[PDB]
């Protein structure tokens, strides 16, 4: 029940990535593609610094044309449906409780439960959840590994579920996963508010 070893290697995989992050969200909430050009003029940076930062992110999602498409937040459909009158989509269930923060936007977040397919949905702002339902939503984490890819070893493994204890019997299926654990989606968004004061603190 204590949740620091999350926050901890979250932001170890994850993160000047912390500088590019959050204008990279906040473009791609605008619904289209981002062009490397287009963000190095955003962040006031060279071009082989965003490519670098890019280049370690390895399952950055790219158009048809080498536009940044996807990164936790994407334009291609996924099982988390992230809508701000957009239709957006998130990589797994935590980043949908994360972003709306840190683009200063509140989210109309769905799914469904990993466990059983009911239709589970959520209001997501800065600062808190509302229109929780089912009232009883989980959410299951797992420990990012630090070199691996995000989206496989961790995203995939981020579900919400309809209830704590469906949660419970479906983790108890799932070894092989390392620190996996289910808690509330209330736990899960304070752990992402967690996660962004302290990213915030990273940034220049
Ligand atoms: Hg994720």
């Amino acid at each position: 029940m204590k949740l620091a070893p999350y926050i901890l290697e979250l932001l170890t995989s994850v993160n000047g990535t912390a500088d590019l992050l959050v204008p990279l969200l906040r473009e791609l909430a605008k619904g289209r593609p981002v062009s490397r050009t287009t963000l190095a003029g955003i962040l006031d940076w060279p071009a082989e610094r965003v490519a670098a930062v890019l280049e370690q992110a390895t399952s950055t999602e790219y158009d048809k044309d080498g536009n940044i498409i996807g990164y936790g937040l994407t334009l291609r459909e996924t099982s988390y449906v992230f809508e701000i009158d957009r239709r957006l989509y998130a990589w797994c269930a935590l980043d949908t409780l994360i972003f709306p923060a840190l683009i200063g936007r509140t989210a109309r977040v769905s799914s469904h439960c990993a466990a059983t397919g009911a239709p589970v949905s959520l209001t997501v702002s800065p600062s808190e959840i509302q229109a929780v339902e089912p009232a009883g939503m989980a959410v299951s984490l797992v420990l990012p590994q630090e070199a691996a890819d995000v989206r496989q070893s961790f995203c995939s493994h981020v579900h919400f579920f309809a209830s704590v204890p469906t949660a419970e019997d479906w983790a108890s299926k799932h070894q092989g996963l390392e620190g996996l654990a289910i808690v509330s989606v209330h736990e899960a968004f304070g752990l992402g508010q967690e996660f962004n004061r302290h990213l915030l603190q990273t940034m220049s």
